């Protein structure tokens, strides 16, 4: 149907802009901490902490995939990337505080993303 192809069009558009998002936040993270998923090999006890491990390259898999819907779906991600390092790494440390400033930058980022998705539908 030529309803299916508009709101797959919608989704690729989605996709695109996410994407520039994605691009942004990781720009706030030059250390380049969250790039990757933790490694079980050398965190062997992560995933008795941390339920849902989330990272930048996962998020980009998802996002190549057409997999997230709405911004929500993108945002849920990069909090888990926040969240989990802030439970399993203690204030002292050079990852919590990467957390924090990833946090405190990206909101700005995402402030306005959601004024760009709710502006062009």
């Amino acid at each position: 149907s030529m309803e299916q192809v508009a709101m797959e069009l919608r989704l690729t558009e989605l996709t695109r802009l996410l994407r520039s998002v994605l691009d942004q936040l990781q720009d706030k993270d030059p250390a380049r901490i969250f790039a990757q998923p933790v490694s079980l090999k050398e965190v062997p006890d992560y995933l008795d902490h941390i339920k849902h491990p989330m990272d930048f390259a996962t998020m980009r898999k998802r996002l190549e995939a057409q997999g997230y819907k709405n911004l929500h779906e993108f945002e849920e991600d990069f909090d888990l990337i926040i969240d989990n390092c802030m439970k399993y790494n203690a204030r002292d440390t050079v990852f919590y505080r990467a957390a924090v400033r990833l946090r405190d930058q990206g909101g700005v980022v995402l402030r306005q993303a959601r004024r760009e998705v709710d502006s062009i539908g």
